[PDB]
């Protein structure tokens, strides 16, 4: 019971997914042709038109039009929320100290969805690989692991299914761009020893897109290792 | 209006996104998700149950279970597109400055699409006056008499009533008890009241009515 959705509901229907939400904090969102009016200190009106509530569980309401980027009314969080019958159903924000509220009347509700959402050491990477060579490549021969000389960078020699050097640089979190740069400067200086076999392949949980453009342009590669815990 | 599928298969995810930028409509998307944020600025999230809603304008919007601001989010002007990989995954780009937002999608829960875009009384009074009262007698603000033979005043409002001609409501119904005394009513005539003017509207005796133009 992850999400639950109607499409142009009813009013008891409304009712019961609106209410059941409040009750088992639980996401509301509305896609609704309404009428919104924004009583307090700043005084704010908006007329009938298209727009998204968003309720969160902490009391946080929102409003978002069609167009912009922040919500054109909200309410902080610890505010108070209830959804009162007039001649169309309407959502009453009560935000207190100071004490203002918003009204949003519900003109058509064109969907109503109740979405339960829950809140909130590069080396044992290396002995992985050795454990397991067959996670990087088939027929993946891991040589040795080798660190910190001039820096705290991580890397994995071996061979690979041919018999060409690979080289693999570890990265515990996201894989920037230093890191491919890194990884090219090993590769340049095996090249320069042991020939142009050789292959460079990053090792990380991901990267940033340019780190992945960077590495499809100097010709290394990208392999995808997830760190134990 | 609106199209939403629950579960959906990637073909499905891809459809919807792809017909949200095709036809300008409001894209959103509720799903377990991972967030990345990079750039000079950067930003890392990691597993949870998201909000994503993506704006016509190019607006981006990431919003989380709790507080109010968006977890993450993208300025209108900016670029959104969908891409497969090991699991789809939404990438936004924002330009001069550029960065860009991506969030992998694990689980997604249901996708949808969303259509946009929206951005006197005293003769009314006088012609039927059964909108105020029934049995009400409307003579000259305006001024009335009750079936009782009564004075009563109309203050006319045209939008949300605050409090002001409550104030001048009681004022006018003040001088009217001057002259005529006990009885007499001031009426407060609007489609809508605040709290404010509702409560001065009851303590000092006043009373209202709901009129639209």
């Amino acid at each position: 019971d992850k999400v639950t959705v109607i499409t142009s509901p009813s009013t008891e229907e409304l009712v019961s997914l609106v209410n059941s939400a409040l009750l088992e904090e639980a996401m509301l969102t509305i896609f609704a042709r309404c009428k919104v009016h924004y009583d307090g200190r700043a005084k704010s009106e908006l007329g009938s038109g298209d727009r998204v509530i968003i309720v969160k569980p902490d009391g946080s309401f929102l409003i978002h039009q069609s167009k912009k980027r922040e919500p054109v009314n909200w309410q902080p969080p610890g505010s108070r929320v209830r959804l009162e019958l007039r001649e169309n159903p309407v959502l009453v924000s009560i935000r207190r100290k100071p004490r203002e509220t918003l009204e949003v009347e519900l003109e058509e509700v064109y969907m109503v969805s109740v979405f339960r959402a829950e809140d909130y050491s590069e080396a044992e990477m290396a002995e992985l690989i050795f454990e397991n060579p067959e996670v990087i490549e088939p027929g993946f021969k891991p040589l040795f692991r080798e660190k910190a000389i001039g820096t705290g960078i991580v890397a994995v020699l071996g061979r690979d299914s041919d018999g060409n050097i690979v080289v693999l640089e570890l990265k515990r979190r996201r894989a920037e761009l230093h890191a491919v740069r890194q990884l090219k400067s090993y590769v340049e200086i095996l090249r320069e020893e042991y020939g142009d076999k050789v292959r460079g392949i990053l090792v990380a949980p991901s990267l940033t897109s340019g780190a992945k453009r960077l590495l499809e342009k100097e010709g290394l590669e990208f392999r995808k290792l997830e760190p134990p815990k």
